[PDB]
């Protein structure tokens, strides 16, 4: 649909030009009038919230399928989630570049945040037992996600530039992320 | 001099368009012919190395002056260095955006890396006792710097967007950086 085209154009524009990207640019790049964009997303805020759910789901749905019926401890599940996320961002640079800006956005609604939290219950539960309490507070939750994405971004940058050592940067990134964010 | 203008234009271009930025763009933005740029920096590699020393020194020289004749432990000195760095990046976004790309560049020479290491001996010594050994290895030194800059960047982004909580994001960033990078 045009909706998927819009979502893709919004991913590219936000990855490239930041979360501030124009609805005009986004509409133009999807090959539609801006008025058409507005029929699908009345507000930039709606677009941020919908795009974030769509991109989060793009990664999360494949991860849920891979992990299903495994028995993991907290750290194992979290390492799988981290390695999966780096793979996804390597495969889909713009998706990662857009999502890490969306996830820390002031414009996310409580409903959206709750949907993201509950999309993968097994992981939510593991994170609740593992994440430093400060980074599950209303005030600092987005900052803890930001730090994850920052470390993930660095990891992807080194893995892409020096693919010979990709797994080493992913493991070292994971280890630093774990220390930085867990109890 | 034109050299300072070139360094400033190279800071802006690299911050904006990445370490890949054109010598033509850089020369144009400094108001000189590209041939003139080449009289000051024969190679893009020379420009990366010189710009990185210049920007590192821009922060480090003021930090050395502030810390002089203090008695600090490792962690105190490192917290001062981190808070100083966030202040600098808030005051000088392009300087931070350029430097974090320069510092992980494959084009840095051994001489440059050694000059950066030795510019502030007291801090070098403290870091040698504090930094995880992996992040002082030849192979992963740049990756450990990258992770620092990533966490610093996130911290600056939240401190700039939500200045009411700047010190809280700086302290939480510092705490995560410390866990991620130290023994
Ligand atoms: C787009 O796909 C994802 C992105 C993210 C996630 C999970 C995702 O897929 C399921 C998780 C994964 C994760 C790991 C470890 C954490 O702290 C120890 C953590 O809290 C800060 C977080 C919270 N989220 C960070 C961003
Ligand atoms: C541009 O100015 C600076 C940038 C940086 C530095 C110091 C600087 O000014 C003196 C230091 C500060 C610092 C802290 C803690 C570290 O690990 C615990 C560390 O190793 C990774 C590093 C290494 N460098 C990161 C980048």
């Amino acid at each position: 649909d045009k909706k998927q085209a819009l979502l893709e154009a919004a991913t590219q524009a936000i990855a490239q030009s930041g979360i501030a990207a124009s609805t005009a640019v986004i509409a133009r790049n999807a090959g539609v009038a801006e008025g058409t964009l507005f029929r699908y997303f009345a507000t930039k805020d709606e677009l941020i919230n919908t795009l974030y759910l769509h991109l989060y789901q793009d990664h999360c749905q494949s991860l849920i399928m891979e992990l299903d019926r495994s028995i993991t401890d907290a750290k194992m599940m979290i390492r799988f989630t981290w390695n999966s996320y780096i793979s996804w961002g390597l495969n889909h640079p713009a998706r990662h570049r857009a999502i890490r800006q969306l996830a820390v956005s002031e414009k996310l609604t409580k409903e959206t945040k709750q949907r993201i939290e509950d999309m993968f219950p097994e992981l939510r539960d593991i994170l609740h037992r593992s994440v430093l309490m400060v980074f599950m507070s209303d005030e600092y939750s987005a900052f803890g996600k930001g730090l994850f994405y920052a470390l993930a971004e660095t990891t992807m940058d080194f893995a892409a530039r020096d693919p010979a050592r990709a797994g080493e940067y992913i493991a070292l990134g994971f280890e630093a992320m774990w220390r930085a964010l867990t109890r």
